[PDB]
């Protein structure tokens, strides 16, 4: 159950995340309309609510569990680390 929520939840923000960085990619950070600007910052707030979700998910995670989840859950995560990451590049204009 709570393995299942923590990919859904992993998922969605690595989503929410990509798409931040792609409209930071297309248009100028600094340039951005406040339309995109508010977008942005909503898109954020969710991913920064999920990503609490998933850190009260995981101490519920009783050991052992399947392998396999467990490297599934994982991926997820180093996926939402990499958008993440790639955000900030395009952000401070550093990609």
């Amino acid at each position: 159950e709570q393995i299942g929520k923590l990919r859904s939840e992993l998922e969605m923000v690595s989503g929410n995340v990509r798409v931040m960085s792609e409209m930071l990619t297309e248009l100028v950070p600094t340039q951005a309309e406040p339309a995109d600007l508010e977008l942005l910052q909503e898109l954020n707030r969710t991913c920064r609510a999920m990503q609490q979700r998933v850190l009260e998910l995981i101490p519920q995670i009783a050991n052992e569990q399947l392998t396999e989840e467990l490297l599934i859950v994982n991926d997820n995560l180093n996926n939402v680390f990499l958008r993440h990451e790639r955000f900030e590049r395009f952000r401070t204009g550093q990609t």
